[PDB]
């Protein structure tokens, strides 16, 4: 696998065609490789890139601590087989004078995670078009884990007219349903133990829609698994539609169960499809 | 020539490699066919595309008045020897659901034009985004008499990577200096006559420069021309850096001179290099 730092390098060592893109910000673990497995099924060549994108981070929150060990990402996707990693600093994805942004407007951002994070979807939507450009790709991967995130890409790639096929991921979770995440390294021993707690209610929804509950009735459930740890302070708790997100008074094909919130150490998000 | 009004149209009869484009809103005159020249000897297939932008025309401005003759562009571009006309409807470039926007930020969207018309930038950077993106052309041509715009451009494909060579052709002028433009339609026979101070207070400004005057002193020359015709209502008028279009403290190679205001049926803009 050849690693790259510069623009110039990685427009030189791509393939005219059957590129398939991972977009990373560092710090792997499975659930990555579970998207480069992916990717490199259907394309015939393979990218990824680790970059911790500053634009998609508010004041408040890690981007100073966000977890960074570059070399542990090369091993990890040279054995997973990647044909080209791009790992730029700062100053190569955003030089001087950089001055343009690429956002997605309306409800899609304005809810849930973009309540909560204020100019986090401008960064992404930014960070995304910017790598779409550069690489290229026919296939783009992402992990469903950040859903609203995949929804976002998918309407700026349909809105701008990317040629590009966004491929979601489901998510990739640890025995006790915890879902990964690099910031998972964040979490204490004890956190760690009251973390699966966001499935656990995602769950209890999922089985109330099964057992043929009302939407009232599977987030009553929800809200009862998460209130068994206080420490977690839930931002939303929420069954949505699939394509617009908006809270649903009804079931429908797709129906998105989804959660976020913070434990004093971290903030996590997860979401499951409850229905049918 | 063939002519497509929808992207799956247009996607299908487009080669990969060696496009040449040629965007604009219609009502073609001399100086888009300098663009189209241009184009059709530098580059084996060349794209031309009539499209009204809704997205840059904002508050209190000419939209439904903007001249339109599609059959009159259609055999113009036609005898010009365009491989590809696109011209879409609103409908097919901004589909139900359209909610993403690209803008440059800064000062170069936030002086001259920028002010005098917040929110244009944005339209035209969205609307070229999604052109490029749908035609992947190697070379996109624009005319040097939106200048500004010319550099909006330029510096959204370098902040956001799109592999595309934006060309700038050279302004063309009337005998009297008046540039051309669609809108020029909109002035009357009175007007009209008047309309070449714009050129006119330019080319003092030049004039100044090469005799080894200031840049105050150049400024100067170019209000006593706009002052001799008071039905111009100036917007602006500046000798700026070719690249930032900040004004300049002092002359440096391509210093750029502007100039824009309004006669009471239509607004113009002109510009032109005074030094040296
Ligand atoms: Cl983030
Ligand atoms: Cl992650
Ligand atoms: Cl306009």
């Amino acid at each position: 696998m050849r690693t790259v730092s510069t623009v110039a390098e990685l427009r030189a060592a791509l393939p005219r065609e059957g590129v398939g893109f991972v977009p990373t910000m560092g710090y792997l673990h499975r659930g990555h490789l579970a998207l480069v497995e992916r990717a490199r099924r259907e394309n015939p060549f393979v990218v990824a890139s680790v970059f911790v994108n500053p634009l998609q981070f508010g004041p408040g929150e890690d981007y100073h601590r966000y977890p960074r060990d570059l070399e542990r990402d090369r091993a990890l996707l040279q054995e997973a087989g990647v044909d080209l990693l791009f790992a730029p600093g700062v100053e190569e994805m955003y030089p001087e004078g950089f001055a343009t942004r690429v956002q997605v407007e309306g409800p899609l951002t304005a809810l849930w995670e973009g309540a909560v994070r204020p100019g986090h979807f401008q960064g992404v939507a930014t960070v995304v078009a910017r790598l779409f450009l550069l690489v290229q790709p026919q296939r783009a991967y992402f992990g469903e884990k950040d859903y609203q995130q995949l929804l976002v890409v998918r309407r700026m790639v349909r809105d701008l007219g990317f040629p590009v096929e966004v491929v979601g991921v489901p998510t990739v979770r640890e025995e006790d349903g915890l879902a990964l995440s690099s910031r998972n390294v964040y979490l204490s021993p004890e956190t760690r133990k009251k973390a699966p707690v966001l499935y656990r209610a995602l769950l209890a929804m999922r089985e109330v829609a099964g057992q043929g509950g009302s939407v009232a009735e599977a987030l009553r459930a929800g809200e009862e698994a998460l209130r068994a740890v206080p420490e977690f302070r839930k931002d939303y708790l929420a069954i949505v539609h699939p394509e617009t997100l908006l809270p649903l008074s009804d079931w429908v094909a797709g129906a998105r169960g989804i959660v976020a919130g913070r434990f004093p150490e971290a903030r996590l998000i997860d979401n499951l499809e409850v229905y049918p």
